[PDB]
């Protein structure tokens, strides 16, 4: 039997501090999307959250770097609770929190909210993919940035969802490399929509959104990678032709690394060189990072991904130092 | 704004014994085609979108006569699409904006969609639609004999979840650039059990556990290039078999297979007819965008003329159906 | 499965005319409760509604008398949908509309609302006993006056309900004759309350009422009748002592007639004589009247009560003429 | 915004032990109602719960006596959360838990449920008056016996409620002494009913109850006390005439003590003498008892009532010893 959002909000109401951090980070990201600030948004952290203890530890380490590089980078943790699978498989902490096929969704929603509240309380803003239609009412108040995934960017129900979110949103190119669907999606999500959604009390209702003015695209590769200067330039052209923001984000992982976590640093190096040359159209980067590198089928090892493989903490330190130094030069130019 | 729950609509428009029987029977018949147990050709045919119930009922009456006439060769089911996925923005269909004026009277739209579907089934004409929205199906799905998941949503996990709990057979379209694998993947996904959030007949969110949908198949609807010919059908059947799913598929004559030109649908149908006459063992169905009047219009001025994708008119519809019936009659007679 | 009030409001929205009639009649009745007009409120009609056809016919006849006597009497029809039984039995049209133990409550609510909308549209305002806690959301917008019954006047949940109704409300003395519980009830219902109630969407909620300033008592007999001058005078004294309105209503039926419908006219005569001597504390009277007199266990005869016995239409004409003539004299003096 | 029962059941699910205690105690009480066991049910404790700490302390003391007298008495604590007032006033812990007019009903429901869970977990079954229509879904699973108050026994909505409760229920005579309304109420509540109620998910619904076969009357005084042998005998006769159980309960407080807490022991003495002569029609007694005697308008003193005045702990020990000794003799016959 499904508890409504108000039951979770009652137990875990947003704090003054978390509320402030969310508000501020959304504004800061909006400034990047619209070219008002030349800091680099960095969406970085696990492919998926499957353990809160490891997540909190990761966050504590990330926070020290968030502060250290705050003049160059705007660091925000990946806190992904919903995973789109190719066919079937574990869909994330919300859907199956005990990792055993019990689908204890009430527990999963409580735990997702609790983790997000602790993260924001310690000073670390959070990001997630918004995949499911009804779950956002449980946690979206704690989210500073949202993704719509490659598999759902062309979906009208996701563009509707995005049009009503209060955080900035990045739309990914399609899994085969189609960018136009993401440009289209900004067009769609920036407008007003009417559609059915569920209230905080757990009731279906008609909602009328105002449109989301803070949307941008994400280059995450296709049949070929799309992270280099030539692809970025092509994309900026099309963005301008559609009359939407020509500031974009580049995912170092997924199809840009060819699913090989060791190649994320390669992509980051290319981005660093672009930032040093010019890189005027880059407002952000995405990175799949955990305490420990690689991946595992069963959750045996602490801080090691059970979905896409990630770089470990050591490489994370290097990647962030690399991007901070490069962007410091861009910002000084 | 104040959304009525499905039970309010079910109270005013409860399913009849006859409509319930027609739906049950047609779903079974279509399942038999999906699994190669019958060699009749499923034909999903009708308007791109429903925007007028009067014209829809008139179209249905004409179609019914041909449904009966060709019932040994073709299993004809009307396109009764209430939900339209747009490229960017635009009219999303009768449910979202029934008065066609930007008033978004969704309660009226749901009532009217249900009423039309009940009348169609009561006159003997089964209905099909694209299932796009997550919450609307509880209002009408009991009256639907076949569902589409669109090219733009086939790769979407929430649509595969939805499909996994529907009681009707479901066709998954290849992606707008031509990717077939996402539709094969989608059958894999939708045929399994899922747990997810959905809304009850009382209008309350709830956890649902579906049993998986065993009646799913792919639809070839074109990409950067058309994919309707024998070479593409054969390639697709191979992949289907490699994934261990049904290698019987449907071919859309419209959208990217006609290159968005309604006058080319007949071309595609002719190619399918020739395939059915040579062999065509992997074809179980075809889709066609048809209305009383051909073409399209921005405003709903002309009666029975599409306000979304352009359609063939009634005359060409008669020819197209006769062409497919004759061709499939030969297939069904062949040893 | 229970439809929420919004489903019924969607099918049967209140009209401009019915809205106006309700608003006006509530104001008019308030004027009587607070001694600003000396017309006599007359709550008259069947013990219970069991047939809408007969109800509409009765209403059409009553309307003619409502117009005729409008300078002396303010006539409002008894349209009672909810009946409190001594032990068990038929609870009214809402609970069991088909009169067969099928309890088709959705149909009953729809039919109760439809009838009330037609009555108001033809110019006849309606009254009912408010017995059930959740049903009022379905029809209260069409009610000009409400009763809380003898069996429920001492009940805190009914006093809460009354405190939030937008129509004037009469509280009946207890079945053994206790008047204090009704005086207490005005005290209670005139104040603000917080309690649980159900919304128009069918969801439980906390409500905060403002108190009902239009409440008054009804004398309906006990072990003995309480309709005479001596009892009216005693009651007015106690009313003043409790600092509440000393204008009251007298029921000609139930324990004041000793459950004998032929004695209602006796009571009405006594009231008429009071109105002619003085009768300053009387603002209303209640009468159980139908097309045909008496009662019946099965609904075999048209327009004949299946609950308490009623006077027939001929005696109804006489009773109303008697009260109109008596009050015309009161008003002139 | 009102949380639904499932939110509270999620945080405070019933335990194996509490569930067992509730189940056993209901059965044991049923056996007393139907004359299958001659132990005396004793409903004893505060007029109202306003403090959980004091309530838990009281319960710990009462538990020791519950064990000590378990062969003679079946002791169950008064854990009343809902109070019917004469006009206006504090309605109990649920309605206004902070005792300040803030009406924090969500907090009140949570706290009521938490207290009941702790009481049952320590071995002490609980009783309450069921006054409100929607609150029972939050706690009734933890209640071993329920009262319908003197002010609501004649109310059809309370008789409906009772008909669907899973615990035995006592109906009180009316505030002026009318017993027939309580006999009528057993008749009503023992039958099946259809009516509107709210589900564990907080939605209104139609419910079909099976009737409550475990109902009985409670003599709690009227204009005069009704606790003596004469009154008990008169009541048993009427009970038998109505074909319902002629085993009844006697309230030592309220109108039987003439609202004087010191007189409760007097009433208990009379009952003891009855149990020693014969007393075959007595199955229970009710007593208003707290840690400290008397009452207070403000909650200044610990363990002292803020509603009706109670006897203190010392007199409680004497009263219970008196009833145990008397009933031990009855049981031995
Ligand atoms: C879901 C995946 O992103 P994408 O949509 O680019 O495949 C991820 O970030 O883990
Ligand atoms: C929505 C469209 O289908 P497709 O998903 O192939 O674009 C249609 O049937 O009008
Ligand atoms: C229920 C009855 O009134 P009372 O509450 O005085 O018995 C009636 O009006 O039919
Ligand atoms: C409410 C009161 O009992 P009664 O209903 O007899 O007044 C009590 O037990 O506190
Ligand atoms: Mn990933
Ligand atoms: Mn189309
Ligand atoms: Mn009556
Ligand atoms: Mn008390």
């Amino acid at each position: 039997e499904l508890l409504p959002p108000i039951a979770h909000l009652y137990e875990l109401p947003i704090s003054k501090e978390a509320s402030g951090l969310v508000h501020r980070t959304r504004q800061e990201i909006s400034d990047l999307v619209h070219g008002r600030d030349k800091r680099l948004l960095v969406i970085i952290g696990p492919c998926s959250i499957h353990d809160p203890k490891a997540a909190l530890e990761y966050a504590e380490r990330l926070l020290k770097l968030r502060k250290q590089y705050e003049n160059e980078l705007l660091i925000v943790m990946r806190v992904y609770f919903e995973k789109p699978r190719t066919t079937v498989g574990w869909k994330g902490l919300i859907n199956d929190p005990h990792l055993d096929g019990t689908f204890d969704i009430n527990f999963g929603l409580r735990q997702a909210r609790s983790l997000l509240l602790s993260l924001n309380n310690m000073g670390m803003p959070a990001s997630t993919e918004f995949l499911d239609m009804i779950t956002p009412q449980y946690y979206a108040d704690l989210i500073s940035w949202g993704a719509i995934g490659a598999r759902t960017t062309e979906s009208q129900v996701h563009r509707e969802l995005a049009s009503g979110l209060s955080c900035p949103v990045g739309f990914k190119n399609g899994t085969d490399g189609n960018l136009k669907i993401a440009i289209d999606a900004i067009g769609a999500a920036s407008h007003s929509h009417h559609f059915l959604s569920v209230t905080k009390a757990g009731h279906s209702a008609i909602v009328h959104t105002g449109g989301n003015p803070d949307c941008h695209v994400i280059l995450r590769g296709g049949k070929e990678p799309n992270y280099d200067a030539e692809h970025v330039s092509e994309a900026a052209e099309q963005l301008r032709a559609a009359g939407v923001t020509d500031k974009l984000m580049i995912d170092c992982s997924h199809a840009n690394s060819r699913k090989d976590y060791t190649r994320q640093m390669e992509v980051a190096q290319d981005i660093a060189a672009q930032l040093e040359q010019d890189g005027g159209n880059i407002m952000g980067v995405m990175v799949e990072s955990h305490l420990v590198e690689g991946r595992q089928d069963k959750p045996e090892v602490y801080g090691k991904s059970i979905t896409d493989a990630c770089i470990g903490w050591g490489a994370t330190e290097e990647l962030l130092a690399l991007l901070a130094g490069a962007n410091k030069k861009r910002m000084a130019r």
